[PDB]
């Protein structure tokens, strides 16, 4: 695969919006679906399963918004790499009929969903519309699923990865930025506990 000639910002930027992340507290039991360490900055979720991201702004964004995931390796030497699925994952069965087969990340339950392969950079990213929180509620919710694990041979290898989350207006101009790690893995609750063990 081509490898890109630039590489996505991952600086953090709360913009007009005070546009930033949050994450559910989740704890870290053995059957925690999806669980966020604050001290790693890191997400730590399974296969193909909800993993909540939440979106907090201090002002609302205007009206046609739109909220990009993209994910890059951690690591600066493979940081032009496209982080894409293993050929496995690529061939399989699971496809959603919304999701091109070769993309790490997707959106669950939002039929507004959109999928672009970045025709100049090579990078793979998942869109949606920019919601406003449900009254009474205090931020906006996405669904995102990781449908390869960190240990895939031939894809992300066992090399970490961030994802970036972004937003833009109606035209691109970028609103706010705010990036994550993340180990996609068999059990998120135990890989949490020992990796914060190192601290
Ligand atoms: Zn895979």
């Amino acid at each position: 695969w081509p490898l890109s000639s630039s590489v996505p910002s991952q600086k953090t930027y709360q913009g007009s919006y005070g546009f930033r992340l949050g994450f559910l507290h989740s704890g870290t039991a053995k059957s925690v679906t999806c669980t966020y360490s604050p001290a790693l900055n890191k997400m730590f979720c399974q296969l193909a399963k909800t993993c909540p991201v939440q979106l907090w702004v201090d002002s609302t964004p205007p009206p046609g918004t739109r909220v990009r995931a993209m994910a890059i390796y951690k690591q600066s030497q493979h940081m032009t790499e496209v982080v894409r699925r293993c050929p496995h994952h690529e061939r399989c069965s699971d496809s959603d009929g919304l999701a091109p087969p070769q993309h790490l990340i997707r959106v669950e339950g939002n039929l507004r969903v959109e999928y672009l392969d970045d025709r100049n950079t090579f990078r793979h990213s998942v869109v949606v519309p920019y919601e406003p929180p449900e009254v009474g509620s205090d931020c906006t919710t996405i669904h995102y699923n990781y449908m390869c694990n960190s240990s895939c041979m031939g894809g992300m290898n066992r090399r970490p990865i961030l994802t970036i989350i972004t937003l833009e207006d109606s035209s691109g101009n970028l609103l706010g930025r705010n990036s994550f790690e993340v180990r996609v893995c068999a059990c998120p609750g135990r890989d949490r506990r020992t990796e914060e063990e190192n601290l």
